[PDB]
């Protein structure tokens, strides 16, 4: 009588990162006092020029569908924002406008990755990699990495890594959960590696590009434009204008690539959301202003929250160069008191003093926390005082 | 120096509706006087108290992540709607809100369908459905039906087409392309022939739920509530709202493929817009008066259109029951000018007369035509009137 799933959701779980999310706001709407500190999004709000182009796009009757791939303005301002950011060129046909980032990588796994395909990625890495990874029947390749690498893979594992068989890479720098950013002479020895394999194509998410303070940002195209064709470049406005719920995201690569990243949209979900389309709009052709502002805020409370986490007896601790997470390793305290893993910190850490993190497994980094200060910073102050009680 | 794409992305060729919609933007960009007769989509706006509430919903910062099933609101207000207007009984965690309703037949093929198998797709089908069999490896068995049998299948051809490995059916009624409806007697002559086969899980697709004339709405569930435990209930705001830019839709049905779905939907979207879900909630909740207005100004349009292809020899044609499309036979046309199809004849139409509409081999049904009555009554006229001077 018990329906059967399909093999393929056997093979992946449930978002852990969206679950730590919605077990803190269900208990935060039971009446409990419980912290988030495992928030995927800023504090901000959308501002306003982008509120009043949205709204203004639903008065005027944008109600209706769209090209699947995104309307022409949208495109525009993405083709724009390449030149002029990343002094990219890109052809509007190499352009796709997705719903939010995560449908652009998903898009791309189902577009281009045949089973049995192998596909490079870093740990720590952002949790829904290797999920749609093995959506697509891919296998997942993982490189791990530890402080001691400031959390970046080398040439020489890279190059141990690589196998006939292996497909795409994806490089996430700024680093979802690290914080970390490969630097251009770093990213140069990876391209070494990478133009030796010329089947291996290259995802770079560049989603946090814009929340970095260390250096100016730069991308793998940047570091080595030999591989301008055969690198895919995911983007998107929800982390640098706090457009998370609008779930606009972006690429662009190869014209026969995106255009069968397209053909899987057509057949899930067609166009985004047209108003917030417009919304997107108004955010690229738009100026920095409201980026600098909350960049240098997420600055300040990064560098308050690894002053207070170095404080804490038996917390390692990596300073970030840019997005709003930081990943200490809590393994000393796992250690001393005899947890399993990380897992058990964070449920044990949870139920006592009620701050809900997400553990560093999984994100396939063991002994570690992810902390986000994308909150304000007297919810920092006292989730940190009650994170500091708990490891006394 | 090219990139290989995946072999499933092979299988499935361009969207012909969306293609027809395309090439008449451009035509019509040029400056030539072309009508569009193909539209997928009504020519309404989208209500009044709908927009408002979406307004409102971006003024007050509800601008973030959510649920990735849908805001408990939005989840509450689809549970009493399917108890209101159907008299079904569904728990929250029964009930999925996703990106347009073509989202959710998209995550339920990926969540329920292995390799090899098979899902019953009566013809003409919505283009869509074979694409998205396909595009999780499963195999689409088409039922192909005549105009004599107003377009619906029988409990014969059902019995001879299931095998071991059929697994799912697609049942859309009112039907896109055709706007038949199926009685509630002949759908209980199919759920007799589907309760003799346990395996299937049956999805029935009534997103023109509201947009009927010829006699209240029921499906196969009002027919056979005994297939409750094995019935999927697809629909959304798309069509009866005016929402169609809105990505919204909601699906109904066992609790443990409902999870799958949402599994698979947290690795690919994740929530669907929150500004949109708030819309949708206005439009639920909100009164039917909206929906009344716009069905019965598409009755009078079909009534004009049908009177009209009757008095065009060598067309003939079936009178709908609702959603805004007719579709009606021109084969003794293609026999006497020789046109190869109806591709052929589509090309030629539109080449001759500027006239957009897309042909029947398309839903899989060779020599027939989808009208689409969703312009104005003036407009229509005209089409008509270009179209004896094709015909005649």
């Amino acid at each position: 009588m018990d329906i059967a799933l399909a093999k393929r959701v056997q093979k992946v779980k449930p978002s852990p990162t969206l679950a730590v999310a919605a077990k803190a706001a269900q208990m935060k709407a039971q009446g409990l006092d419980i912290i988030g500190l495992g928030t995927g999004e800023p504090d901000f709000d959308t501002p306003q020029h982008i509120k009043l182009a949205a709204i203004s796009a639903i008065e005027a009757g944008d109600t209706k569908y769209t090209a699947v791939d995104g309307i022409v303005e949208l495109k525009e301002a993405v083709k724009n924002k390449f030149k002029r950011d990343n002094e990219l060129d890109y052809q509007l046909n190499q352009i796709l406008v997705s719903v939010g980032g995560k449908q652009s990588c998903y898009n791309l796994c189902q577009a281009y990755l045949n089973p049995g395909d192998e596909v490079i990625i870093p740990a720590p890495y952002w949790v829904s990699y290797p999920d749609m990874v093995l959506l697509a029947d891919g296998v997942p390749v993982i490189i791990e990495t530890t402080p001691a690498q400031r959390y970046k893979i080398n040439a020489q594992q890279l190059e141990q890594a690589i196998t006939p068989k292996t497909r795409m890479i994806f490089l996430n720098s700024p680093s979802n959960p690290s914080g970390i950013a490969y630097t251009q002479n770093e990213l140069k020895e990876l391209g070494d590696v990478l133009k030796k394999h010329p089947q291996i194509l290259i995802a770079t998410d560049d989603m946090y590009e814009h929340i970095i303070w260390s250096q100016p940002f730069t991308n793998i195209l940047n570091a080595c434009p030999e591989l301008y064709d055969r690198t895919i470049v995911l983007n998107g406005v929800s982390k640098a204008y706090a457009m998370t719920g609008w779930r606009i995201g972006y690429a662009a690569g190869p014209a026969p690539l995106i255009n069968a990243m397209k053909t899987i949209q057509s057949q899930s979900t067609s166009n985004p959301c047209s108003i917030a389309q417009r919304a997107a709009v108004a955010a690229l052709n738009g100026s920095n202003e409201s980026i600098e502002e909350m960049v240098n805020a997420f600055h300040q409370r990064h560098d308050y929250v690894a002053d207070r986490l170095q404080s804490i007896d038996g917390i390692e601790v990596i300073p970030a160069d840019g997005t709003f997470y930081i990943f200490p390793s809590v393994q000393a305290i796992i250690e001393k008191r005899g947890y399993a893993n990380d897992i058990e910190f964070s449920e044990k850490l949870l139920n006592e003093v009620g701050v809900a993190l997400v553990p560093g497994s999984a994100f396939g980094t063991e002994g570690c926390i992810r902390i986000s200060f994308a909150t304000g910073i007297d919810t920092l102050k006292d989730a940190l005082n009650r994170l500091q009680r708990f490891c006394s």
